[PDB]
């Protein structure tokens, strides 16, 4: 009860900045992502013992892939994390609980491949769910560790405090599909420069978490310039083994996933920028004034990615 997770003053201090990278030190990730629960949600938000037993086996079920892994998994709750404190007041007990939880489990037992590869090669999973393929994947691995014995992070939450958070996590992984995130993103443009925007219109909260989600989830492109670039080469390790898969299925993978046209990449970063990344940290800047550290930081790394355009870098 009187036992405070620290860490070290240099991540104590950087930690509360957007830009944080949580270090290659694995055996730390769990110390920083209950430190950040303790300062986000309370020592009292969950059991320890049950917190600490539920963070060991999310991690057992993410694999060994490039990008799509336990790093990623913290890194995007750390974003989480540092949206919340931003934005102390905006936000119910039940959402920092769920939340910060629902980024920890986004990619739960991720393969390295998308939707449409799954939905190429025929995998069982693309029958048993027709869209959002992994996210509702990810959402069903989240509810099985929720169920394994003494890791009920939720047990002290009423019957109805229960079905809400565990509704709050499932759509907040659901929004972390790429595809939901265009229209999502629009609507949630419209709804704010026609003054229409409701944070106690239930279905307008979503909306929001659903951007936070995809913003935490992106958060690659908010870090300084060398964290960005190698994270990319992590993300292409993935893409180019995805194309690799589909042209042994005989299928010509579109240029993303191509190895064969590394050359594209910098002006795929840019469309990427621009086509994503910038328009959703727009629009949460809007919604939520105080993350405009991530406009500002992906904006830099778009000029970053222009300068190797140019070769001067
Ligand atoms: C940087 N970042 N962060 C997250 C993600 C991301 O898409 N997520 C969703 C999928 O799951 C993986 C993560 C990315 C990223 O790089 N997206 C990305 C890279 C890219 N390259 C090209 C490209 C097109 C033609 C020729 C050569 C390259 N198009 N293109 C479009 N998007
Ligand atoms: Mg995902
Ligand atoms: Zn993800």
């Amino acid at each position: 009860g009187l036992m405070q997770f620290t860490l070290p003053v240099r991540l104590c201090k950087e930690i509360e900045l957007f830009h944080f990278d949580i270090g290659p030190f694995e055996n730390m990730w769990p110390g920083i992502f209950v430190y950040m629960v303790h300062r986000s949600c309370g020592t009292s938000c969950f059991e320890l013992e049950k917190l600490c037993r539920f963070i060991m086996s999310v991690k057992k079920n993410y694999r060994r892939v490039p990008y799509h892994n336990w790093k990623h998994a913290v890194t995007v709750a750390h974003c989480m994390y540092a949206i919340l404190q931003n934005n102390h007041t905006l936000f119910t007990d039940l959402e920092r609980k769920g939340l910060l939880i629902a980024c920890l489990c986004h990619d739960l037992d991720h393969r390295g491949f998308s939707n449409s590869y799954l939905q190429k090669f025929d995998h069982p999973l693309a029958a048993l769910y027709s869209t959002s393929t992994m996210e509702q994947h990810h959402f069903s691995q989240t509810v099985s560790i929720l169920q394994l014995e003494g890791h009920n992070i939720f047990s002290t939450l009423s019957s109805s405090e229960y079905e809400q958070v565990l509704e709050i996590i499932r759509k907040a992984i659901i929004a972390t599909d790429l595809a939901l995130y265009f229209g999502n993103r629009k609507q949630l443009e419209e709804m704010y420069q026609t003054g229409s925007l409701n944070l106690n219109n239930q279905s307008h909260r979503d909306r929001v978490i659903g951007l936070m989600m995809t913003a935490c989830d992106l958060c690659s492109v908010t870090k300084l310039w060398p964290v960005t670039k190698l994270t990319a080469n992590d993300i292409y390790a993935e893409f180019w083994a995805e194309g690799d898969e589909m042209k042994k299925l005989g299928i010509q993978p579109i240029p993303m996933m191509d190895r064969d046209k590394k050359d594209e990449v910098p002006q795929g970063q840019l469309g990427f920028y621009n086509a994503v990344a910038i328009p959703c940290y727009t629009t949460l800047t809007q919604i939520l004034p105080p993350t405009e550290p991530l406009l500002k930081a992906c904006r830099d790394n778009l000029s970053q990615w222009e300068k190797v355009i140019r070769g001067e870098e």
